């Protein structure tokens, strides 16, 4: 398979992992933050299936890029934990099959995005600039969270036009089947998940539940509760 090149087409993307509408575990089932647990209706997917996708999105990746170098790009904050992972996975994969004549797979890269208050975006992305002129005619892979809007990726995809980057490829853990969706489709997807608003695995609201291990659906009283009072 070549190195994906049409960002928000996922050309040759596989099939993610589909979480059906009445998937999910009761509260009681796996270790929860007791704090968190009256603010949550469901876990939707436990840190151990998130944790195993990711391991073999890392295969895929690596099966893709085999030893042509690229540069892996983490969209700050939530995709922190899919970030870690992915790195974890794609070095041991690498490293394992490494010989002494072999090279370094890839760099690591950051960049700060904003958009959301509460569980909707403003419609604006906010970019923390640092300068990407490094990543000139380097392979890029974004690496995110969640799809949703599609606001994001297309919005960040435009903006890294100006650095002459070679190609651009994104890795995504969960696409969301929501109406508002734009079209914006990841190269490496973890999962198809219904149409609710999921925290967990570094996904916040307004910076809560980053810590809780497992991809859980807020309840309302945890939307109210934690509901933004500025921007
Ligand atoms: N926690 C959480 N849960 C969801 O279901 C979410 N859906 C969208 C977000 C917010 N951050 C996303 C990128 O990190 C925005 C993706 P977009 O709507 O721009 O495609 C989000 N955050
Ligand atoms: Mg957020």
């Amino acid at each position: 398979m070549p190195i994906p090149n049409n960002p928000g087409a996922g050309e040759n993307a596989f099939d993610p992992v589909f979480v059906n509408d009445d998937d999910g575990y009761d509260l009681d089932s796996f270790m929860i933050p007791a704090h968190y647990k009256k603010y949550l209706t469901k876990v939707l997917v436990p840190n151990g299936v998130i944790k195993n996708r990711i391991e073999k999105l890392a295969y895929d990746i690596k099966k893709v890029y085999n030893n042509e170098e690229f540069h892996i790009l983490c969209l700050l904050k939530g995709s922190r934990g899919f970030f870690t992972a992915l790195l974890k996975h794609l070095s041991r994969i690498h490293n394992y099959s490494a010989v002494e004549t072999s090279k370094p797979l890839f760099g690591e890269h950051y960049v700060r995005v904003k958009s959301y208050c509460n569980d909707q975006s403003t419609g604006t992305l906010e970019i923390v600039s640092e300068d990407l002129s490094c990543l000139k005619g380097k392979h890029v892979l974004i690496v995110e969270d969640i799809i949703d809007t599609g606001k994001t990726l297309v919005k960040f995809c435009e903006y890294l036009k100006k650095f002459e980057i070679k190609t651009v490829a994104i890795a995504c853990l969960f696409i969301k089947r929501t109406p508002l969706w734009n079209g914006f489709k990841a190269d490496f997807v973890g999962f198809s998940i219904p149409d609710h608003f999921v925290v967990g695995y570094s996904l916040d609201y307004n910076e809560i539940f980053r810590d809780l291990d497992h991809c859980c659906l807020v309840n309302d009283e945890g939307k109210k509760k934690y509901k933004a009072t500025s921007l």
